[PDB]
């Protein structure tokens, strides 16, 4: 079958360009696990021509993954091939000759942006300004939208799946549900678009409504989407036309932004360039 | 939405969460208490499986599924349902309080918890796991009669309830077959790839002889007492192994008859495996020839 076929493609040592040599790479602590698979913090010695050792993260599988946790790995590793841009994490090689599959990937030093985000607080606890995080937000979006005219439609975009490395730098991450858009879901219900939850469809302008939804953890320094509202009557809601209201420590001008992400049309939404010029502008007329 | 059936609803002011038993990602079960459950007076200990905020629309899907299954089934050895509510507020599912967990659970803490395996409910001998086995087979003979596949069958999702009585839990996965005697889908499954059989992993097919495989796997945890399947092997290598004909190994604790039940369970043609009716005879006869 389909998976039957990607192992055994990866597994041929064909593209030495993306083929690590195992016996180079010294894996360190685990950065953190779920139920099916790890992140492991490592040293890389000569990666993709580079003096001595260079830090890496490595995503592997754990012995009870599903052929569902193995494509989606198989499945970031392709697309990661194709992208290179400063806010989506690099990709440096995979090991798929000796033991389990391994992932080499970008290192962020400083974890998930809603771990960040959770251990911050903000001033006019690690102290953000709005400038920080209007910071983020851009950042974010301008990896969306360099994204988006490769025709990449993410999928999962939330704070857990972004990275925050040195300089606090923003990194899209988790790359496993991503389609090339040129059967029931696995994204979280609460950053779902409205017509993915009701029609199951997946593009650029539902990535702009999970958007929203991680705009409004940056503004929370970490909240939770929708809290006390369970999963399942959200569905009821937002075909209502509900929307979260206007969180503490949000302008006017940050939370129009927001609701215009979750219009219910599609193309009413702003595409990710308006949503970077919005930013752009925020920032300069900050100063 | 889901539509409340009122001989399961049950109601949410009569139901109190106590501790969480495991988690995984996007769900949790819990120890509870339900008052004037189904006629019973007074308080009934029993466990609740929810959802967590981070929910998806397939774990959404897979509990309202192990709802919609639960109500038509009813086994000595499968979980009970006694209810749901789905009313106001997050969807908890109602069923059966097994008080020694997991199978895998009960069967690896025998490993350091006397008296032990020995060739108190502790006490365990090879009688109790051929026993334990011809529970599970049972209870798999009848919902292959049902025109149920399981899917998920393994030693983790099996759960060991007062008198160490077997039942079958963990329903989310588990699928009708009525027309065609298989469950086929598109994309890749949720299934651990240890546990699935070939045609399963390459063709994405399944059927009541796929569960007889996986059945076959959770034969070999019970006699390992709680052992990992295909130890030290990658998931991704089972594609080649597999194929190429390899099975696990005759594990120390195990009879040659024993074993040639898990490989007969493990036939790559899936109409030479036996049917769960003969593995429990297979399983009668090797419980009394003792
Ligand atoms: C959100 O990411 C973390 C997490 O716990 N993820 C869990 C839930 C998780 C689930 C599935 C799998 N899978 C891995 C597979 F191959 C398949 N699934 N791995 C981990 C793991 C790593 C993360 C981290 N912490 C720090 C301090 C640094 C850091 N740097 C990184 C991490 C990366 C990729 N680059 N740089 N990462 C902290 C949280
Ligand atoms: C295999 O089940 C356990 C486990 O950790 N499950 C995890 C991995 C798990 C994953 C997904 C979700 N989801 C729940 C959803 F709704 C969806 N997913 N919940 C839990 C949780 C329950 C279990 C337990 N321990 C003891 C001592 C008793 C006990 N008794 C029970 C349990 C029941 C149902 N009846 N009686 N159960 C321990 C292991």
């Amino acid at each position: 079958g389909p998976l039957s076929l990607s192992v055994d493609a990866f597994k041929i040592l064909e593209d030495p360009k993306w083929e690590f040599p195992r016996k180079n790479l010294v894996l360190g602590k685990t950065l953190g696990e779920g139920e099916f698979g790890k992140v492991v913090k490592a040293t890389a010695f000569h990666l993709k021509g580079r003096a001595g050792y260079t830090t890496v993260a490595v995503k592997m599988l754990k012995e009870n993954a599903s052929p569902s946790e193995l494509r989606d790995l198989l499945s970031e590793f392709n697309v990661l091939k194709q992208v290179n841009h400063p806010h989506v994490i690099k990709l440096y090689g995979a090991c798929s000759q000796d033991g389990p599959l391994l992932l080499i990937v970008e290192y962020a030093k400083y974890g998930s942006l809603r771990g960040f985000l959770r251990e911050s607080r903000k001033v006019g606890e690690r102290a953000l300004t709005m400038g920080d995080l209007i910071s983020f937000a851009w950042q974010i979006s301008q990896g969306m939208q360099y994204l988006a005219e490769m025709k990449l439609v993410h999928r999962d975009l939330a704070a857990r799946n972004i990275l925050v490395a040195e300089g606090r730098k923003m990194k899209i991450s988790d790359f496993g549900l991503s389609r090339d858009v040129y059967s029931q879901g696995r994204i979280p219900v609460k950053w779902m678009a409205i017509e993915s939850l009701f029609d199951h469809i997946y593009t650029t302008q539902s990535d702009v409504w999970s958007f929203g939804v991680l705009l409004w953890e940056i503004v929370t320094l970490g909240g939770n989407p929708y809290p006390g509202i369970p999963p399942e009557r959200l569905f009821n809601l937002l075909k209502t036309g509900h929307r979260m209201e206007r969180p503490d420590n949000c302008s006017e001008e940050m939370y129009r932004l927001m609701l215009q992400c979750w219009k219910q049309e599609p193309d009413k939404r702003p595409v990710f360039a308006d949503i970077s010029k919005d930013l752009e502008k925020m920032m300069v007329k900050r100063r």
